[PDB]
Formats: C-alpha cells, sequence, structure tokens
C-alpha cells in the first residue's frame, strides 16, 4: 500500500480567497489556494458550507492532493482536493498543520 | 485515472494519542505512539519522527491523522502498526497533521 500512498502528491496550501457557490447545485464554497510559488495558485470546489464561512476561510492552511485530475462544476475548474474529516453526511472537518509550514509542504 | 484509485486504496483516520514515549533507540530518533480509532480500528501503535518539535506529555489527548491500512513497519524492536501524516518542512522536521475542530476517534479522511 506503499506505492498507492507515494503516487499521491499532498501538500499544504493558504486560501487567499473564498466565495460561495450559488450557481452550484451542492452546497459549496469556492476555494482560492496559495501552494507557494512552484505549485502555484490553485483553485477548489469545496462542500464545505456546514461549518465554515468564506470570511473564516482566509488565511487558513489546508491539506490537498494536488495531483487529482481536475473537475469543472458549474464553470468553475475544480483543481486540487481539499482534505478532512467526514463526521457524518454533508459535514466536513478540513484537516491543517498544528502549526504554520510553508505554502507546498509534502505530507509523508 | 490512476490517482483517484490509489488515493480511494487508502484507509485515512483520525485517533487520539493516549500513551507516549521517546524513542532514542530508532536509527532517527523516534517517539512511540498509542492511539485510540475508536471502537472499530481499536488501539494502535506507530512510531513517529516527531523528536524536533514534540514531547510525550504534550503529546497525549492530541487528535492525529494516520493510514491505518498501512503494512507494519518495524523500528528497532517495535511494531508501528499506523502511517501518523506530518508535513515535512526540511530535514529531521515533521509537523502533525490535526483535524481544525475535534472529530470522533475513528473518524474517516476524504
Amino acid at each position: 500500500v506503499i506505492d498507492d500512498f507515494e503516487k499521491l502528491d499532498i501538500r499544504t496550501g493558504t486560501i487567499v480567497k473564498a466565495e460561495e457557490f450559488p450557481e452550484a447545485r451542492v452546497p459549496a464554497i469556492k476555494l482560492v489556494i496559495d501552494f507557494g510559488t512552484e505549485i502555484g495558485i490553485k483553485q477548489s470546489s469545496a462542500q464545505i458550507t456546514k461549518r465554515y464561512k468564506p470570511e473564516g476561510l482566509i488565511n487558513k492552511q489546508v491539506i490537498a492532493v494536488v495531483n487529482f485530475p481536475p473537475r469543472r462544476i458549474a464553470g468553475f475548474k475544480s483543481e486540487v482536493l481539499v482534505l478532512g474529516g467526514i463526521p457524518g453526511q454533508g459535514d466536513v472537518v478540513l484537516l491543517q498543520p498544528d502549526q504554520p509550514v510553508p505554502n507546498g509542504t509534502k505530507i509523508g
């Protein structure tokens, strides 16, 4: 199962913009995330409306799989899969590092 | 695509550190962890290379994130049954992942 894990590119990023996605059928927040200079500035549509509001996400470090294939949600290109614990259906508790790390830090 | 299927093979969960001990005997210094992953998975052991930033007394009751279906690895006489995840910002350095809010032990990551 090591090689399954090593194929993934799991990285830290900081949210720099967040917006409710009212055009979407399933409630979501559009995220712009700084993954540092090399991975770059990336987008994500995240179903995190239960616990979070846009203003409270700005400047938050998050953990994402950055080598997933992208997917367009009602016009919006979602490039990165932001990870969370799922305590219940439609519930997400975002993962974070327990203290600040540089954007684009590799998870292992 | 293959990357999706590889991720879907992983069983990533939250658990609480209930025991912690310094592990200087390991090839790279480590801390031995005993983690409660809830009723189904139960109690699991892990060795983590986290001596730079953490001390055992400060790890007790901490929620961590681990791949629980990682096969066991054996380090200096000690059976590490799960892979505890952290950011690796530098040589020898680890920053532990955590949920940003408390969740039940065994909560699945996705």
